[PDB]
């Protein structure tokens, strides 16, 4: 009669990496890293994003004639923008604090356009002016959200405008100043030289003077237009005053919804699909804690890491046993007939052979491994990860600072995850061997000298053991005093 | 005769966490997180703070009439300010590089006010101007540290003033420029239009022109005042020149003491107490690696982690149940002398004991373990706090992301370290008990008989001296050889 | 006849650290931190650096008469500069966006010079101005790369100038505006009051007005000069216009080579040596992952930490024996392996060693060391950044970021080394005990354990017997009858 102790082996080919060995075959493994995406841009939470196409943020807000599809925009989840948009500032010029405006637009999910200074109120000036830089059907045109004030007759009276924010929320207002190319243009358009543009609110005070000089021609013009913005608070007034070179606003943008969003730089188009996490390459439909698709992401998303594989070993080592002899134990290798658990027995008494499994040790090890996996997974913080920021070309030091901070944090977390996986894999691999040896030691200690240790994990008895005795050994209820006299006689 | 190997147990309730099992009761434990405070604002190292009250830093430095108790201020440790103070710039306006000034004030612990430009030297101008936005008992007043210069008669001559820094340290000087509401105010205050204000030092050059326009009324006035500042070095000179719209300084703030300080944003009042670490909610009296009270602390304080529990297992696992059994059946609730030990049952009488060697080495190892976890933590002075304007949102976001990421890194590090360390400690105790059992078996050989419950049943009658020998490591197998062999057969 | 299981011991005095114990003597150890350096400033990859000496970047780029040796600088790898250079802006003034220029200079490597506005083109102005601040051999002089335009006779016509960037790469252009001290100076130099200087490119639009005021005297002058720069793109044009107070450029700086470079603040001189990693204190010749010389480095350089010691245990504990086995201590006679045996039969005694266990342990330790070393990424880092007096918050932010990352890495390295040392020292004991258990399991009941790690045989075990026991092919049935007879 025999009784042996061993573990479970199968035909799995999965491999894991530990700290002292690489490419170790395991029975079961878990992948906590996702590397796949659908390669499409979709709807977030059911709300489609805003597709700017070839337009830019400045072109959308100012009202470029090539951006007439965005004159009435519904609620959005994120903004899609190209790297180098073609239709932006049709009239050559600049845009002060552009990056700050783009950053503000990363927490706004809806705008409401309100007419604050109607065009017909300028009854002492000329409001129908344009340029061939922004041309519709050949004839010159202008921005659809701004008014160009020129002289009426042969005089330019002082232009005064005001607006009291009785809308209900913060309002965004944009104005501009025109810089001519020669004194001829200035005297043809505004009738006087030495003009000023003054804009004032409760917490704002600005006075700009036009610059007239010969400049290189961009879009066929040697002139420029400088744009500035402000955020008017509730129950607050904005005052405009100018002697010349004022590009007045007709519309003001009211922040109607607020939340978390961002600007995604991509060259693709939207497709009919839904998702909960959006990368510039495609959506992610996952429950795993990590991914390595793209750093920048919008929505609740797994952490990024510069890794190619991260596998957690949740099973035993796969060492298979290699003439109608006696089945060995855990010393030689695993068993392929034990399919009901991880650790078990094998009896060879008179009433047939057969395998079995020990439920207590298997349950304990399963609970421990599940707890380890859940501790690794669930001690990671997940939130909104809008990590897109823009910097001008006078802000190289700030851009380098942001790049270094992001790279350092990403490298730190990569190191953390990789080393954690390595140590945990080694610890679980040693755990399984410790458990098997502990079960063997318990069996030997409870069986005492009634048996004969064979040296390969098996126990040759000294008495005749029935299935009742075998289950007693498995149950840990073996009655040593009962068989003492019988076993002692056959020993010598 | 019987000898057994076991471990000590008690009636504890403290629970630790292990990466494999949660809620494991332990005999001893060490909490390395502090979660309490006194809820009061106290004195840092015996020096009281500067309680601004309803005043702002601009109001304190400019001389707001409602902050007359701050004209002379002693040495301080930190500044207490409200989130939205009331008495700031009584005259509506702005302040250039306000956040830079507030950051500079974070390393200054005392100021000395020096009269650098008296009011009586302006003998060619009028220096009694005032406004009703800054009013005392109904009549108009003005800032106490500044002079408003106005025409004397019907003339405003060119105003010139210079100062040489012979005080002995760096000096802070604040001036201002007035922006009227209409040309009428400009002409009845300064007699001419097209004025300038020029300030020049060895490393500074600034020229400003007033802006006259209609603005929404704040505090009743459509005018504004714009203030600037500079840091004058030792043995350096500052020049002032203006044809109008100049608010000249009367006093300068010399930096008398330097060090580490900060601005704490609270709404409370100072009380009578001492401390070493201060938080906006209260003071901390602790000597532990970690705390979870408030992020923005002033002083040498433990790192902040978003953890509600961080307990290091120092003692053994608590299995209460134990003739008498050994370590397989569980722990002993009667061995109150040490950690590992024995239990003998010879004919003289039963009794417990303790193994001094194993207990001492385990104690030293656990002590070194705890001290390595604790004394690897840099704790220097850091007054975490910075202010940004409404046009510096990107910088504010960068700073917030930096602090949040560092905090998350440190919480993950601490939690993982505690979990793995506790697992290793419990495994260490189990291994030590097993090693003691194995050593006893190895030295005791076949003269005894294992029972499977951790105990050994001898074959020779063993007295007290023999038992102290087997606990000593000086057991003599050959002497009990023939006697032991006889009865075993 | 005996066979024993033991481990190696020697006369080393190395010491490692562990999470449970400190000052542990080991047979073999590896130091993974380098604390030594050459002490000299060398050539990076065979290319010598740029030695500014007593000059500043502004002085080099403007043409300070004292810096007359840097008019034709060759290719370089990094720039050496002093903390407080002496020869800089000889004429007192400022330099707008100076730190941005210094940041841009950390990625260029040659800076070819191109004459864009030759001085002879100004036929309607006087171009021979100078000052005693920048005085050579007593007589007044001026910057060698700049032109000071004054009036000719009693007129100052409008000054215009253009340059189309057809060089083949980006260019750097610097101009200036002069601020006088009084109206007498302004009328003596430019003949008109109320002047302006206008500069315009396809993406720049700046207009400046002179400031006339009395200022403290620096270098004997109460007047100042303000300098600004721009980066002209390819096939772009820059326009200059002024009615006075213009310091026009004569040269432009075309970027010829781009790559990784930097600025080092040192007070030393270049010495004849070659290196690949350079610190402000010296050079590093290394094969080790770590170093604790100086935070700021240029080149292929190791990682930096606040660590005074980082030693990885690659061997056994040194517990020499005062023939016993592994219970007492190591053997000072086993010179061919980590774990081994010692036997004594009627041929003779002698030590030996195991091959499989020693090889497995060697491979495991080597893999551990290589994993610790090779998971640390390295790359070129431009740590050095400079900030102005009104950017204290940004400077503090940068300092806090660098310090925090560096303490994080220091803590990680320390904990990794401590836990790995504990793991190795437990691994060795586990391996020796596993060998002992394997031998006992194979040898069964035909022998007699003696407690110290040795086995006393019950039969007469010869040399072929002993190699069989070492091999793992011990025949239990062959000696079963003989062993059982004498045991009874
Ligand atoms: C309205 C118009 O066509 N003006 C042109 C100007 O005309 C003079 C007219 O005002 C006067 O009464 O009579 C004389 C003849 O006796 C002229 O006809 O003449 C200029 C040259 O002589 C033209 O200059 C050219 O303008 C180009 C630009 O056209 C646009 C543009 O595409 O930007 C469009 C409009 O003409 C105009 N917008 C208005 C008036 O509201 C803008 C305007 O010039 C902006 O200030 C841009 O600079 O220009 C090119 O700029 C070209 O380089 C220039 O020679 C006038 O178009
Ligand atoms: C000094 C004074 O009372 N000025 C008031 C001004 O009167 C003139 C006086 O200077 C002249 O000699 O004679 C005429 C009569 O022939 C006046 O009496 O009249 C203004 C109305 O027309 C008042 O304006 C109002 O001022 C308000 C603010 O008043 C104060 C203030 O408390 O801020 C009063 C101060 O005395 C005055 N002067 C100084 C030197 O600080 C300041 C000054 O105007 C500031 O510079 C304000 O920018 O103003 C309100 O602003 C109100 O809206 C306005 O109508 C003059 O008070
Ligand atoms: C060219 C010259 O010698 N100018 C000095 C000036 O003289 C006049 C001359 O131009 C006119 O035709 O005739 C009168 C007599 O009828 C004068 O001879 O007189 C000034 C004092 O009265 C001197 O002033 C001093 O200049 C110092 C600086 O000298 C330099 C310098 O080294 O920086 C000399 C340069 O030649 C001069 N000119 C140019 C074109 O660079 C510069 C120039 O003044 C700078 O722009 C200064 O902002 O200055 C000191 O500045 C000292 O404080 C001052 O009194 C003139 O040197
Ligand atoms: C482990 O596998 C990887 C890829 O499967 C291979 O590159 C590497 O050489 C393997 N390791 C060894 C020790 O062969
Ligand atoms: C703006 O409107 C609100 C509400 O109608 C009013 O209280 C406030 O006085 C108005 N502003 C001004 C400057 O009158
Ligand atoms: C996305 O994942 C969910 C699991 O929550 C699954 O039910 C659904 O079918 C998946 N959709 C696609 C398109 O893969
Ligand atoms: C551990 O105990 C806490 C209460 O002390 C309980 O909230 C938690 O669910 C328990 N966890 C487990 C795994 O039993
Ligand atoms: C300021 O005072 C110091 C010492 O009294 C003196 O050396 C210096 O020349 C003075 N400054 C000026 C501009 O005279
Ligand atoms: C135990 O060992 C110590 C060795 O220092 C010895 O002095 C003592 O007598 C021993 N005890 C007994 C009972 O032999
Ligand atoms: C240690 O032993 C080696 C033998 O290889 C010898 O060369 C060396 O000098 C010895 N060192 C000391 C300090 O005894
Ligand atoms: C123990 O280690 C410390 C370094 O932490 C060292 O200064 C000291 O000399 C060492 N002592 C011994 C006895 O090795
Ligand atoms: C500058 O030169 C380029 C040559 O490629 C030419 O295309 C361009 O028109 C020139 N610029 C101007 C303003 O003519
Ligand atoms: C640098 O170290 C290497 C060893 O890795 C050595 O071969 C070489 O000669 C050394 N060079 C110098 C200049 O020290
Ligand atoms: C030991 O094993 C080797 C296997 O490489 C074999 O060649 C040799 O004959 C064996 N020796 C004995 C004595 O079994």
């Amino acid at each position: 009669d025999q009784i042996c102790i061993g573990y479970h082996a199968n035909n799995s080919t999965e491999t894991v990496d530990t700290i002292l060995e690489r490419n170790v075959t395991v029975t079961h493994a878990k992948d906590i890293l996702e590397k796949t995406h659908n390669g499409k841009l979709c709807k977030l939470n059911g709300i489609p994003p805003l597709e700017l196409g070839d337009c830019s943020i400045a072109g959308w807000l100012l009202g470029n004639p090539e951006c007439d599809r965005l004159l009435s925009v519904p609620e959005w989840s994120y903004i899609m923008e190209k790297e180098n948009p073609r239709d932006g500032l049709c009239y050559p010029g600049s845009f002060n604090d552009y990056e700050e405006l783009k950053h503000l637009l990363s927490s706004v999910k809806h705008f409401e356009k309100v007419k604050i200074l109607p065009k017909d109120r300028w009854t002492q000036h000329t409001t129908t002016g344009g340029s061939r830089a922004c041309a519709v059907s050949g004839e010159p045109s202008f921005f659809r959200n701004m008014v160009w004030l020129t002289k009426k007759g042969s005089n330019y009276p002082v232009a005064k405008g005001s607006y009291n924010n009785t809308s209900g929320e913060q309002m965004l207002i944009i104005w501009g100043v025109h810089h001519p190319n020669d004194e001829t243009e200035q005297r043809t358009l505004y009738q006087n030289v030495g003009t000023y543009v003054s804009v004032g609110t409760s917490t704002l005070n600005k006075r700009s003077t036009p610059d007239i000089a010969t400049r290189p021609k961009v879009n066929g013009l040697g002139s420029r237009m400088e744009f500035s913005w402000t955020l008017l608070d509730m129950w607050d007034t904005i005052n405009f005053e100018s002697t010349g070179n004022l590009i007045a606003p007709e519309y003001g943008f009211k922040i109607s919804k607020r939340g978390s969003s961002g600007i995604m730089k991509t060259e693709g188009t939207l497709e009919n699909c839904e998702t909960k996490c959006q990368t510039p390459l495609g959506a992610i439909n996952t429950t795993l804690p990590f991914h390595n698709v793209h750093p920048l992401t919008i929505g609740e998303c797994p952490k990024y890491v510069k890794s190619e594989k991260l596998v957690l070993a949740t099973g035993l080592r796969n060492v298979p046993q290699i003439l109608f002899g006696a089945i060995a134990g855990f010393i030689e290798g695993g068993w392929q007939g034990m399919v009901d658990g991880w650790y078990g027995y094998h009896h060879s008494n008179d009433q047939g052979s057969g395998y079995a499994a020990d439920k207590e040790s298997t349950q304990k090890a399963f609970d421990g491994i599940t707890n380890k996996v859940n501790s690794v997974i669930e001690k990671m913080n997940t939130q909104f990860e809008a990590v897109g920021k823009e910097f001008s070309n006078l802000e190289r030091r700030l851009e380098n600072l942001n790049k270094k901070m992001e790279d350092g944090f990403l490298d730190v977390w990569t190191y953390n995850a990789e080393l954690l996986v390595l140590m945990e894999n080694e610890r679980t691999l040693d755990f399984h061997d410790s458990n098997v040896k502990n079960l063997y030691d318990k069996v030997r200690m409870q069986l005492r000298d009634n048996v004969k240790e064979l040296g390969n994990g098996c126990f040759e008895f000294y008495h005749k053991c029935d299935d009742e005795c075998m289950n007693s050994v498995k149950n840990g209820t073996y009655d040593y005093p009962k068989y003492e006299e019988e076993s002692k006689l056959n020993r010598n």
